């Protein structure tokens, strides 16, 4: 037994998967579901701080489970939870700007950015760690 599957990352009881391939936002949701996970939903500042660091180090644009697809300007996580006021400090200066219609969020540099959902980027899946 192992708390997390091979190649996954463990942080505070959860296992994360930083993909090595790219998909568009919608296809990233599916990829995670197939492996019993979910396109990463950030529940705490600590989590955010941990993922932001790994992502900036990866030097890769990465999708998170966040979007304003149903209602422009209103950011909602894929689990259904809404984006809280304390998390809005993480958008990159000048973001989100919806330039060209960007309804999906990604880790970019030191913060978040909204981009076209049909673009292919890397993604992070999240699921509970196994205790044993
Ligand atoms: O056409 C350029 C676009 O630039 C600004 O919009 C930003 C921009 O972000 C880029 C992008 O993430 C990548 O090139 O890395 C850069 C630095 O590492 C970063 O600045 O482009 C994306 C993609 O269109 C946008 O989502 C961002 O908001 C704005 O100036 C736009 O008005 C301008 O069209
Ligand atoms: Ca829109
Ligand atoms: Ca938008
Ligand atoms: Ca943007």
């Amino acid at each position: 037994c192992h708390p997390c599957p091979w190649e996954w990352t463990f942080f505070q009881g959860n296992c994360y998967f930083m993909s090595n391939s790219q998909r568009n936002w919608h296809d990233s949701i599916t990829a995670c579901k197939e492996v019993g996970a979910q396109l990463v939903v950030i529940k705490s500042a600590e989590e955010q701080n941990f993922l932001q660091l790994q992502s900036s180090r990866s030097n890769r644009f990465t999708w998170m489970g966040l979007s304003d697809l149903n209602q422009e300007g209103t950011w909602q996580w894929v689990d259904g939870s809404p984006l809280l006021p304390s998390f809005k400090q993480y958008w990159n200066r000048g973001e989100p700007n919806n330039v060209g219609e960007e309804d999906c969020a990604e880790f970019s540099g030191n913060g978040w950015n909204d981009d076209k959902c049909n673009l292919a980027k890397f993604w992070i899946c999240k699921k509970s760690a196994a205790s044993c």
